[PDB]
């Protein structure tokens, strides 16, 4: 059943399990494989036939988290066409930056649109379709007037996103249709997926976290896919939703499963489904977190490594039936090399803190139109993550942070990530980050932000006096931020340089 294009696995997917549940939409829809499959397939000969999509054309697409996206996501790519999702929360500004960028031929939305895409569309003068399933008995309806032996390439390309600019310059990468297939095999692989697994998206499907784990390694397995009634992610729906379509893993990020967690204390359900395992990625996850998650939901809580340029996955703690999993850790490489690199590059020792550097076929071949930071991120296959970390003995990755956020006091550089999950101990404490400013006397010092529990009061120096007695003291932050929020991105991170920012 495996291929090296994703277009091909999902064929040999459809071909295995038609009848078996693909997608469903919470009350309303419940495609099967087969039905998708041939949704998708008459979507792109209507994009080849209709609007003149060509092989390597990029077709951009902003919707919520619907049964259109993930239809003409497949279409397009079927088509031998880019993907390129876009936020449809952009303004028409970044609409107008991100439809250029991406060299975006055609604007794909729902029925209702999105004003913001439509305005930079017509702008740049790239034509709207709007994509709109009815009914079981008819073809998804494309706004476009009146495939088969299409062939997909393992190397044309399939999905477009950019980079987060967290700590660097938002950069363009381009994904192929290898990637992708070698993603989902990945993921499929390490979590055991088959045809009798179902999970509910909570997460944005514009992002590669929601995208490839939870909707497209699903589907590469026959197993089934839920999508919220509204559209995105609501803590009350989400396990109504979990337990009516037979649920048996869910994905998230850390911020995500700590309003679950939210959820769980002011309304837990009177009984829960027995989940196979629950999955974290994207930012770190606090082993306080971790063991809260298993106590309330009683599954084993795997969290994995991943970023956009690895096509998501790059490595995770193992099913318990393979390996134990370690709190603070992101466990072992799937499907690919992973090496921790001194700045000569060096292959470092277990134990010993360096660049974590990655090599295989999940892993973008370079970023679009930019010679330099192609030349500075890869040698001789190998792409540097910019992230800092170590294996223990077992081969297992424990992360230390970002280069460049990691925090300099005289010397001594101190990890967020370590501090993050001490703050998240403290009984009062809801959300926490900590991040590095400038100090006269030692360059860098740590400082940090965090949100009490409802009902609750918190000091500076109840934090402190907590952080005192978990920490070498040079780790203490010294100055601790009580506020009621902490901006997130779409992707579910806080950034820790706005934060300070914010705070300074
Ligand atoms: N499990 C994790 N723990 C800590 N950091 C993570 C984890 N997964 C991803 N990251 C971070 O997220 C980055 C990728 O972000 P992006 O590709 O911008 O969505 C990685 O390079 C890491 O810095």
């Amino acid at each position: 059943m495996d291929s090296d294009t994703l277009s091909g696995l999902l064929e040999n997917v459809a071909k295995k399990f038609p009848d078996r549940r693909a997608l469903s939409v919470s009350g309303k829809f419940n495609l099967t494989h087969a039905r998708l499959h041939d949704l998708i397939e008459r979507a792109a000969s209507r994009l080849v036939s209709d609007a003149g999509i060509k092989p390597g054309d990029v077709v951009a697409l902003t919707f919520p988290n619907t049964v259109e996206f993930v239809i003409m996501f497949l279409a397009v790519i079927r088509a031998r066409a880019t993907a390129a999702p876009l936020n449809a929360a952009y303004t028409a500004e970044e609409f107008e930056f991100y439809l250029s960028d991406s060299d975006s031929k055609l604007l794909l939305t729902s029925k209702e649109g999105n004003a913001p895409a439509q305005e930079a569309a017509s702008k740049l003068k790239i034509s709207h379709v709007t994509a709109t399933l009815l009914d079981a008995g008819s073809d998804l309806v494309l706004s476009v007037a009146d495939a088969t032996e299409l062939v997909n390439h393992p190397d044309d390309g399939a999905l477009f996103l950019h980079t987060s600019g967290t700590t660097s310059r938002p950069k363009g990468v381009p994904l192929t249709q290898l990637n992708l297939a070698s993603s989902v095999k990945n993921i499929k692989a390490v979590y055991k997926l088959t045809e009798s697994d179902s999970t509910v998206i909570v997460l944005p499907l514009f992002h590669v976290h929601g995208l490839l784990a939870g909707l497209l390694s699903s589907l590469g397995a026959g197993a089934a896919v839920t999508l919220p009634a509204a559209g995105r992610f609501s803590a009350t729906t989400f396990w109504p939703d979990m337990k009516k379509y037979n649920a048996t893993w869910y994905t998230a990020v850390p911020t995500i499963h700590q309003i679950i967690l939210d959820r769980h204390a002011s309304h837990p359900e009177t009984e829960y489904p027995k989940l196979r395992f629950i999955r974290s990625c994207s930012a770190s996850l606090a082993p306080v977190i971790l063991s809260r998650l298993e106590e309330a939901f009683g599954a084993p809580v795997l969290e994995a490594y991943a970023m956009t340029e690895a096509t998501h996955l790059m490595s995770s703690n193992p099913l318990p039936e393979e390996g134990p999993h370690k709190p603070g850790s992101v466990g072992k490489p799937v499907g690919q090399e992973m090496a921790i690199l001194n700045e000569k590059g060096e292959i470092q020792e277990p134990n010993n803190k360096g660049e974590v550097c990655i090599r295989g076929p999940n892993v973008t071949k370079g970023y679009k139109n930019n010679p330099e930071a192609n030349k500075a991120g890869f040698e001789f296959g190998w792409f540097h993550t910019g992230d800092i970390g170590y294996f223990d003995t077992d081969g297992y990755l424990h992360l230390v942070g970002r280069i460049k956020e990691l925090i300099n006091r005289g010397g001594e550089k101190i990890s967020p990530i370590e501090v993050d999950a001490v703050l998240l101990t403290h009984p009062d404490v809801s959300q926490g980050v900590a991040f590095g400013v400038p100090d006269e006397k030692y360059g860098e010092e740590i400082n940090c932000a965090v949100i009490p529990r409802e009902g609750t009061t918190v000091t500076e120096e109840d934090i402190k006096a907590f952080c005192k007695k978990n920490l070498a003291a040079f780790k203490v932050p010294k100055r601790v931020f009580i506020t009621d929020n902490l901006p997130k991105t779409a992707s579910g991170k806080i950034q820790r340089r706005i934060v300070a920012q914010h705070f300074l």
